[PDB]
C-alpha cells in the first residue's frame, strides 16, 4: 500500500462502525464489499464490485461509475441516483451514498 | 443556556467550522435567523427551515421540515422530507439541511 494517494474517501460514523478515511489513487479505485477492493467496505449491503472511482490526473476531477450495484450509488447535492456504467465527474467534497453508507470525496493538497 | 438533551453536529471543510449546537426539551427551530435554536447562517438555509422536537429525554427527537425552499434530506431511508411529515431521529443520524450536512447525537 505504497501508492501515493490523490484523493480521500471519508466514511462518517454510523451503525456500521466509526468514521474512517480511505485513500484514492491515480487510475481506477474499485469500491466494494471485498477486502481486496481499493475501497473495501465489508458491509453486506455493499456489492462485491459496487462502484469505480477513476482518477486520471490532479488538476482534473475524478469519475465515479456504478458497476451495476444491487443497492445503488447516489450523489446528494443535488440528489441523483447514478445509472450503471454512466460516468459522473465528482466535485471536491461531494457526498456519495453506496447503499446506505454515506461517504465524502476529498481532493488532497 | 438550557440543559441540552442532544446535539446537532455541523460538518465543515468548506461549510463553517465544526460546530455543535445544543438541542433542549421542546421545540428547536433550525434556520438562518440568529434567534433560531439552531442558527445556520447560510444562504441555502431558510429563515425557518426545520424543527426538531424533543418530547422527553428518553424519546427519539422528531424532525420536521418547515416548508423550506431548498428542502431537508433524510437518509434513513434517503428521501426529501415532505413538510408536515414527522421523522424520528436516531442517534448518529445523518441529515442534510439544504446543502448543509449535520449529525444528531443523543448526549
Amino acid at each position: 500500500c505504497n501508492v501515493e494517494p490523490v484523493g480521500r474517501l471519508h466514511i462518517f460514523s454510523g451503525a456500521h462502525g466509526p468514521e474512517k478515511d480511505f485513500p484514492l489513487h491515480l487510475g481506477k479505485n474499485v469500491v466494494g464489499r471485498m477486502p481486496d477492493c481499493s475501497v473495501a467496505l465489508p458491509f453486506p449491503s455493499i456489492s462485491k464490485q459496487h462502484a469505480e472511482i477513476e482518477i486520471l490526473a490532479w488538476d482534473k476531477a475524478p469519475i465515479l461509475r456504478d458497476c451495476g450495484s444491487l443497492n445503488g450509488t447516489q450523489i446528494l447535492r443535488p440528489p441523483k441516483v447514478l445509472s450503471p456504467g454512466v460516468s459522473h465527474r465528482l466535485r471536491d467534497q461531494e457526498l456519495i451514498l453506496f447503499a446506505d453508507l454515506l461517504c465524502q470525496y476529498h481532493r488532497l493538497d
